[PDB]
C-alpha cells in the first residue's frame, strides 16, 4: 500500500520459504549463501522440509548470548541447490527501537500476509513460553498462531523474526549484523 510494504514484499518475494518441522509450518527468512534463520522453538532437526522438499540440515545453532541467555533465534545452514540474495547489508548493527513497522509471514494457513504493527520497542528480557530470553522487541498488535517466523521490517531494514505474543502484544527476536559474519 506504501513504501514499507513495498520494502516487506521485496524481502518477502526472494528472501523467504516455507519450513517445516515436527513442531509446524514457519515463515523462514534467508539471510545469504545457504544460511537461513527460524525461531529455536521450531526444533529444527537432522531434515527439515523447504517449500515441500526434503532438505538436509547442515548445520544448525540455537544462539545464546555471552550472558548463556536463549535469544530464540536459530542459524540453520540448507543443503539446497540454490543460495539466496545477500541481504546482509539490511541488518542494523545495534539494538534499538523503530518505528512503523511492518509484520510479513507466508504459510499455507497465512500466503501473502502483511501487517501493520507500528511503533517496535526494545523490549529487551522476556519470559517467552516460561523460558528467559534477551533482545526481545515488542509491538501492539495481537498475533497469532501461525505468525512465528514471520519477517519484521522497516523502510531500508530487516530487524527482527516474530517468536510469540501475549494476545495483545507481539513479540520479535532481534537480527543484528554480528549474527552472520564469515
Ligand atoms: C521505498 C523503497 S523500499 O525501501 O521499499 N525498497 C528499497 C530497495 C529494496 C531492495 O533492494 O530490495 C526494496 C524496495
Amino acid at each position: 500500500m506504501g513504501p514499507g510494504f513495498d520494502f516487506a514484499q521485496a524481502i518477502m518475494k526472494k528472501n523467504t520459504v516455507i519450513a517445516r518441522t515436527e513442531k509446524g509450518e514457519f515463515t523462514m527468512l534467508g539471510v545469504y549463501d545457504r544460511v537461513a534463520v527460524i525461531p529455536t522453538h521450531a526444533s529444527v532437526g537432522e531434515i527439515i522440509y523447504i517449500n515441500d522438499v526434503e532438505t538436509r540440515v547442515l548445520d544448525a545453532c540455537a544462539l545464546r548470548d555471552l550472558t548463556d541467555t536463549n535469544l530464540e533465534i536459530t542459524i540453520v545452514k540448507l543443503d539446497r541447490n540454490q543460495k539466496f540474495r545477500d541481504i546482509r547489508h539490511f541488518l542494523p548493527r545495534c539494538e534499538d527501537d523503530y518505528n512503523d513497522a511492518v509484520l510479513s509471514v507466508h504459510t499455507s494457513k497465512f500466503p501473502n500476509m502483511y501487517i501493520p504493527v507500528g511503533q517496535v520497542t526494545n523490549y529487551g528480557f522476556l519470559n517467552l513460553g516460561g523460558t528467559p530470553t534477551h533482545r526481545i522487541l515488542m509491538y501492539n498488535f495481537p498475533t497469532r498462531a501461525g505468525q512465528c517466523g514471520g519477517v519484521v521490517t522497516t523502510t531500508g531494514k530487516v530487524i527482527g523474526i516474530h517468536v510469540g505474543g501475549n494476545g495483545a502484544q507481539g513479540f520479535a527476536a532481534m537480527l543484528l549484523h554480528s549474527y552472520f559474519t564469515d
